[PDB]
């Protein structure tokens, strides 16, 4: 909009991020120092602030974009964590003789790297229709009840809770 | 540490970080809507690491995780700053430029801020006139664990019924 | 109304919610053994057998009864527990010199006591039409954003974040 | 053993349990029927429910077992589900006419299978020494910040966020 109300909503919209963070560390130490009402107020307050986000995150994006549009920008502002941001962040500490912040900056860079191959793993099976569509035959699980379908494609409607079909995901056995 | 450009660094990435985690939950949420569970779970996933990645930049900022005592202290001067300062600016500049409803949703917002501030100074309060868990009068106090009503001017030191300690103990009042 | 299948489907709704406490319990007992992946899974098996009792919940009931006819079914258990079951109950575990549990039980059955008088006033609030609507002007809280509004009713729609009525509360303040 | 109490506290673990699901499904309904408060004091009750039926269960299991044990007694308890209890009550439903229910008693069986042998193999992971330590080169994901490491074994500690090994898990990307 070019206007200065644009970046006031910017401003506005960081920090009370920042503040929903705080709030939330916050509660967790209340907690650990025995203050369990401390601790739901603070907490209480940090969904306070994430909701006074949403209005200007709203307001800067014309309501809220679908999820192909929002795997969109989460995809380049992670690819701007990992290439722009924590690289140059680790070699301002290093000049400085924070050696050790700066090891950590890049642990979480190589972190935010993943995140993007994962984004975009998950925009592409949109694009290429294969969200609940697999080219060979795989399991199926209901995040709702655990029924397991095997098929190569998800099913309409689980045959045991009746929720639909959004609900179907690649079963993982990781242990 | 202070005084450096690190400072600017560790304090920006503080930000977006933070503010990726709002995105993600807002992200996460539309994704339902959208009729995709994995990729909400997905998205709440990946916001909660943005809510540690926050905290590692935080603890730096702040040499580790301060008290609860001084905790209150900041959260009441960064609620102070917000509704005397911040949001008092963008209140007129929004109004000077024709967006009268989103400087009255400005306005509405640092109400609520200046609201957070006295609850939590009343917080700060309790804690150094050591009112937290006893009262000069006579109050009904509650476990927040399992229900357990006691009246008295001290809460309970352990909850006589599912054994809990005194910071499961708060002042009872029905509000409807 | 008297099938054996109703039994069965009575029956399972309490095995179902047994495995339900089963699985929080183990999943806490799992994170602090050192276990964050067994937790979870212990967790969300605990969401499986929720989804699970939900199931034969709605056939027992013909569906989802409204708030009001909940709230009367929520008031009714209760008062069956702390004037039936749970004095019965204390009363056998002394006669076997079970003294230190049955003073738990008692503890519990004052508690039920409480949330009996916490549901009647909540439907009472429903029946005669003081939900949102007070005789004296009283202080209102959004319990989405925390906008705070003074008068003898509710807004209609909260101002700050757009939410309906539902989300409006008399504010406590109990600190 | 063999006491009224033993019988009494087995029944107080239901119903006790029983309530909760009812109260998490009342707190649904509430939110839906817009009552928030009502919907979060639902919830809250639901909540001191658990905390009652975990004094009876402790009392009856003699406090809380190690992961070990908890794995073995969850493991015998879905078996007891899908091969005993859901077995006589998916051939019970199909004799008086309910085909349709019925169905749904043998889909939730098959789950019980699938939570019983999953419960197995964390058990064997456990037994085997094989919960953080592989024979083959895999990777591992620390389920708090998202780092990843590739070894044998889980790090000690997290070398990004400080954590220890229990947050570590085997990375699968079913996706
Ligand atoms: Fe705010
Ligand atoms: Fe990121
Ligand atoms: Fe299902
Ligand atoms: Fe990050
Ligand atoms: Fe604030
Ligand atoms: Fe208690
Ligand atoms: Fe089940
Ligand atoms: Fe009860
Ligand atoms: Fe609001
Ligand atoms: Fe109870
Ligand atoms: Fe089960
Ligand atoms: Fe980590
Ligand atoms: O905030
Ligand atoms: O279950
Ligand atoms: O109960």
């Amino acid at each position: 909009k070019g206007t200065k109300t644009e970046k006031n909503l910017n401003e506005a919209f960081a920090g009370e991020s920042m503040a929903r963070n705080k709030y939330t560390y916050y509660a967790s130490k209340a907690k650990k120092d025995g203050y369990v009402q401390i601790s739901n107020i603070f907490e209480q307050t940090a969904n306070n602030e994430k909701e006074h986000a949403k209005l200007w995150f709203k307001l800067l994006h014309d309501g809220m974009p679908d999820t192909v549009t929002n795997l969109k920008d989460a995809a380049a502002g992670e690819n701007f964590e990992w290439t722009d941001m924590y690289a140059r962040m680790a070699k301002e500490a290093r000049e400085e003789g924070f050696d050790d912040i700066a090891d950590t900056m890049e642990g979480v860079l190589a972190i935010e790297k993943t995140h993007e191959q994962r984004y975009v793993a998950l925009l592409n099976n949109i694009e290429d229709g294969t969200v609940f569509e697999k080219a060979e035959e795989t399991l199926w699980e209901c995040l709702n009840c655990g029924h397991l379908h095997t098929g190569k494609t998800a099913p309409e409607v689980c045959p045991v809770c009746n929720h639909p079909r959004s609900y179907f995901e690649v079963r993982k056995e990781n242990y």
